[PDB]
C-alpha cells in the first residue's frame, strides 16, 4: 500500500506539474509516441503525425494532453480511494479504446521520464519510487476491471 509519507511526496510533485498541465501532457505523449510508435495507432486523431516537430506543433494533441494529467491528477488525490474516477476509465479503455495493459506501464515509463527531467529537485529516489508504486497501483486496479470484463489476457 502506499504510506502517508509515500502519498505526500507524490502529491507534492504533483502540484508541481498542476502549474504547466499542457506542458507536461504533451511532454508526455511525445515520448510514448517515440518510444512506443504503436502506441499511435490507437489514435485515429493522431495517426497522421509523423515527425516529433509535427507532434509539438499539434494543438489537438496538447489538448489530449490536459485530458490525460487532469484525470491522473483527480485520482492521485484521492490516496488510493479512486474506485469512482478508476471504473469508468476502465470500462472505455478496455471496450472502446481497447488499450492493452501494457500500454499503461509504457506510459507510466514516460511520466517518470519526463518527471525526473522537468523537477530534479522534487524528484530524487525516494520520489521516483513512490510515484512508481502509485502508477502501479493505478495499473493493478485497472487490470482487475480488465479481467472482470474479459479484456486481461
Ligand atoms: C495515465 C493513463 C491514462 C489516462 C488517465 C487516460 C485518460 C483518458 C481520458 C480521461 C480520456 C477521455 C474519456 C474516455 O474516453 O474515457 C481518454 C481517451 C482516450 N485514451 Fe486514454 N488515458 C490514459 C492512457 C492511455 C493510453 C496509454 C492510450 C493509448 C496508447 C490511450 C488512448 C486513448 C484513446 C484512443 C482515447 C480517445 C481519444 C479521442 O479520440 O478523443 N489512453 N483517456
Amino acid at each position: 500500500v502506499l504510506s502517508e509519507g509515500e502519498w505526500q511526496l507524490v502529491l507534492h510533485v504533483w502540484a508541481k506539474v498542476e502549474a504547466d498541465v499542457a506542458g507536461h501532457g504533451q511532454d508526455i505523449l511525445i515520448r510514448l509516441f517515440k518510444s512506443h510508435p504503436e502506441t499511435l495507432e490507437k489514435f485515429d486523431r493522431f495517426k497522421h503525425l509523423k515527425t516529433e516537430a509535427e507532434m509539438k506543433a499539434s494543438e489537438d494533441l496538447k489538448k489530449h494532453g490536459v485530458t490525460v494529467l487532469t484525470a491522473l491528477g483527480a485520482i492521485l488525490k484521492k490516496k488510493g480511494h479512486h474506485e469512482a474516477e478508476l471504473k469508468p476509465l476502465a470500462q472505455s479503455h478496455a471496450t472502446k479504446h481497447k488499450i492493452p495493459i501494457k500500454y499503461l506501464e509504457f506510459i507510466s515509463e514516460a511520466i517518470i521520464h519526463v518527471l525526473h527531467s522537468r523537477h530534479p529537485g522534487d524528484f530524487g529516489a525516494d520520489a521516483q519510487g513512490a510515484m512508481n508504486k502509485a502508477l502501479e497501483l493505478f495499473r493493478k486496479d485497472i487490470a482487475a476491471k480488465y479481467k472482470e470484463l474479459g479484456y486481461q489476457g
